[PDB]
């Protein structure tokens, strides 16, 4: 059982998470459903009191392996399973800071759990980030393209929206690396439209999100495999 067979859902998640964003130390944790292909959510608090920065920013931190995929692109997410895949994330809040994540997965009863860390330096204490003042962030395509031997890259341009109603960017560039000692096919260049909604428990007393994202690829260029070799 290998790829997508070891894809059926429904599914679930949990994150471990620790930060750092420009001298403070968090932790969150959480716990998720994938009830279908490409509609996941994550239920995430932070354990250490108040998150020191905006959720809206730490959504992307918060599992490309449930996109959903049509049957002609390879799933390179699934398709490293057996055997896993590290994401390297990089984040440029424009103007603002830049932050670096670090995922590990594991696959298990149906649960993938997601181990992460955060890094963020000399972000500007007036800045959104740092003072929760993003109200979501806007759907965006994340361009996939194969990445050395055996990768694949992931980029993204991201509109965050602030309570004034203007909007700041991030530029996110993401590697993915299978770490299962087997070549993984790699998939033609596509693209991932990607949406996140964020809401709050009603009941909960803890900082927490309750996150959903909608993940569905689709070959939106046809000719941008073309370029990449
Ligand atoms: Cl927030
Ligand atoms: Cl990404
Ligand atoms: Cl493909």
């Amino acid at each position: 059982a290998s790829g997508r067979a070891l894809f059926q859902y429904p599914m679930t998640s949990k994150i471990e998470l620790n930060g750092e964003i420009n001298g403070k130390k968090f932790k969150v944790a959480g716990e998720g459903f994938t009830p279908s292909s490409g509609r996941f959510n994550m239920h995430a608090y932070c354990t250490t009191g108040d998150l020191p920065m905006s959720w809206v920013v730490i959504a992307s931190p918060l599992f490309h392996m449930f996109a959903h995929y049509p049957e002609d692109i390879t799933h390179f997410f699934q398709e490293c399973f057996p055997g896993s895949y590290t994401l390297d994330r990089t984040l440029r809040m424009e103007g603002d800071g830049t932050l670096t994540t670090h995922h590990e997965y594991s696959l298990e009863d149906g649960c993938v759990t997601s181990k992460t860390t955060l890094n963020a330096s000399g972000f500007d204490p007036k800045g959104a980030t740092m003072t929760k003042s993003f109200v979501k962030q806007l759907p965006c395509e994340v361009k996939i393209t194969p990445h050395g031997p055996n990768g694949i890259r992931l980029t993204s341009t991201v509109l965050y929206l602030k309570e004034d109603g203007t909007i700041q960017i991030g530029t996110q560039d993401c590697i993915v690396t299978p770490v299962g000692g087997r070549k993984v096919t790699q998939p033609k260049a596509h693209f991932l439209h990607v949406q996140i909604i964020q809401k709050k428990d009603p009941n909960d007393t803890r900082d927490h999100i309750v996150q959903t994202e909608l993940a569905v690829a689709g070959n939106l260029w046809h000719g941008m495999d073309e370029l990449y070799k």
